[PDB]
């Protein structure tokens, strides 16, 4: 199915709502349900890619688009002091949902190490 | 100057060495000098882009290339159990060096929140 077989497929098909902050033909951005910062949203491709380690060379422009969408949303949400972008792979990365997703976190000082 | 006026410009011009693990015409990957995980390396564009918030639409494919390079390096370094990718913007993101850089961390469980 367009959008894949994860939570995020359901969100892309609109079968379940999400607090959508951006949509184009390539990607969707929405607030995270378990926020770790005052602003915490996700940017996902509409194309099911299960994980970054499964992305192909021809996916570069889409992956970069996630990042540009994230920049735009961050500006729309007033993240003038900055933010952190995170992509988790696999079990050591803390990936729960096997559809690529870019986290964007801000509205507080982000610490180091990044987990 | 090609490569810009930061620490990372010096690295790109080879004026100072780094432990280089990948090089192509677009990007460079090298181990971080202050590692936060058993594997911790950086992927940078050779084009000076100061921060993600300064990237333009035409930079998408280069930004995605950083991510594909990171995937390749992670595989070369044996990160079979996964990893975390991080890009810091500005002061709240913890950005120190104003040349875009993608962190890739693995070889341990990464925690949550990501800072
Ligand atoms: N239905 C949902 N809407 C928004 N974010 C979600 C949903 N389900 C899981 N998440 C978020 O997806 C991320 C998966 O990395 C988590 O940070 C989690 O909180
Ligand atoms: N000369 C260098 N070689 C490799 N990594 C470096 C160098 N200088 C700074 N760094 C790393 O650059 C990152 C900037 O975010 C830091 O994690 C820091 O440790
Ligand atoms: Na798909
Ligand atoms: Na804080
Ligand atoms: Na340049
Ligand atoms: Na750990």
């Amino acid at each position: 199915r367009p959008g894949g077989d994860t939570i995020f497929g359901k969100i892309i098909r609109k079968e379940i709502p999400a607090k959508i902050i951006f949509e184009d033909d390539q990607a969707l951005a929405f607030h995270d349900i378990s926020p770790q910062a005052p602003t915490h949203f996700l940017v996902i491709p509409k194309k099911h890619i299960s994980q970054i380690s499964a992305a192909e060379d021809a996916d570069e422009s889409l992956l970069g688009h996630l990042m540009i969408v994230g920049k735009k949303c961050a500006a729309d949400l007033g993240l003038k002091k900055g933010y952190r972008m995170v992509v988790n792979e696999g079990s050591d990365g803390g990936q729960s949902v096997y559809h690529v997703h870019l986290h964007v976190l801000g509205g507080r000082q982000m610490n180091w190490p990044p987990g």
